[PDB]
């Protein structure tokens, strides 16, 4: 099924920013499913998230079973709402909204999903431990296997 | 399917770190499915979660379809693997680890998936926002229903 992402970026850091400014729109809007859409608009629509982000970041809304990972960038922007575990995210908040909205040139009752991403992971974000991050626990030793490498059978 | 989840709670604000911390103990395991429990132990187990955390908090660890949501407060833990929409979480995410541990008294090879949070979203917070607390969005009106009351069939 459709997702609607509705990308609030005031400061216009991003791709998405940037094609809403340039177009006087506050959002764009990012539509996943099997139509795809990329277009700044005035307004989010029912059951969309809007995505008000400070700038370019990996942002996951985790929205239960619904999972949509974004990488926002200055000069693209890549999405899915498909398991996406090569990269880090930064997992925003889902607060949903009672809302009246603009669809279809009609005032209408909505819900929307208000997610804040505070812009703490960057874009492209390998999701392992390097051999000097790896963080030191108790009880956790060393291995000498790789994580792919790991997995087994 | 069990969940297991080791917390790290190295200043011991919240319930978990206090108990591991008087019994001597790095972790707090909570064990979450068919069989509950609450116990400090030395070592995190295989597929584990270690959830590093800094102090009380709301915390949703999110592994893919598998989430995890917790309450960490000085006096108490509570924990789900279903989905908990009431209330507001710390989204953290996992990092995959390849490491060595005991398990049943023997070292093995093992994948943890390493947690951390911040401590940033304080246990028990509505997942709504007052009138006061609305973000203001453009083309985003204000509606005279509820959340719960605008969901009406």
């Amino acid at each position: 099924f459709t997702k609607n992402i509705f990308v609030l970026d005031v400061t216009a850091k991003t791709l998405c920013g940037a094609i809403a400014k340039l177009s006087s729109q506050p959002y764009c809007q990012i539509k996943i499913g099997r139509v795809v859409a990329f277009k700044p608009v005035k307004n989010p629509e029912p059951k969309g998230y809007v995505l008000n982000v400070p700038g370019p970041g990996a942002y996951r809304i985790q929205d239960g079973q619904d999972i949509i990972s974004l990488m926002l960038t200055p000069h693209g922007v890549e999405a899915t709402t498909e398991r996406w575990e090569e990269w880090k995210f930064e997992g925003v908040s889902v607060t949903p909204m009672a809302t009246r909205v603009q669809y279809n040139g009609v005032m209408v009752d909505a819900e929307i999903k208000y997610c804040k991403g505070m812009g703490i992971v960057q874009p492209y974000m390998r999701n392992d431990f390097d051999r000097n991050e790896m963080p030191d626990l108790p009880g956790v030793m060393r291995s000498n296997y790789d994580i792919r490498e790991l997995r087994q059978k």
